[PDB]
């Protein structure tokens, strides 16, 4: 599979996330990232996807170093920590055909796996709106407690 970079972008107090909600395949929230082209840089692909998504330039944030990395069915998927954005910045999608939405949320109350239907004597999942980020949320707390305390 063709690896995928992006961002996970924190306001100022490390409490809060901020997330991007697609269409269709793509319908609920995530983090912004995408499919890298030809010989490009994985720093440069992530400044490029989360601009499209967001219109925010993160180029001259970038700390090379710092980052999560999962293997999600064989693909790779590297998200860059951005700390420190504030909460009043103006997002501003380039791409509003694959962008429904954008908003800061609370990481304590974010899940970090999806229910089950026991309740119901059920096997598999519920949906939840928070598919896409939900792998992420685990590291990224752990990330956290290592690097702030
Ligand atoms: C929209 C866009 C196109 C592109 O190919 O690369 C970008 C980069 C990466 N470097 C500067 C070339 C950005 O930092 C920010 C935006 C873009």
């Amino acid at each position: 599979g063709v690896p995928t970079y992006g961002a996970i972008i924190l306001d100022e107090t490390l409490e809060n996330v901020l997330l991007v909600q697609g269409y269709l395949a793509k319908s609920g929230w995530g983090f912004p990232k995408g499919k890298v082209n030809k010989e490009e840089a994985p720093h440069d692909c992530a400044a490029r996807e989360v601009f499209e998504e967001t219109g925010f330039d993160i180029k001259d944030y970038i700390c090379k170093d710092d980052y999560i990395e999962l293997r999600i069915n064989d693909q790779l998927a590297r998200l860059y920590i951005i700390p420190g954005i504030p909460k009043d910045t103006k997002f501003n999608p380039k791409t509003r055909r694959e962008i429904r939405n954008i908003e800061w949320f609370s990481i304590e109350k974010l899940p970090c796996h999806r229910n089950d239907m026991t309740p119901k004597s059920k096997l598999g999942l519920a949906p939840n709106k928070f598919f896409m980020a939900i792998p992420f949320i685990r590291p990224l707390r752990d990330w956290l407690s290592r690097r702030f305390g």
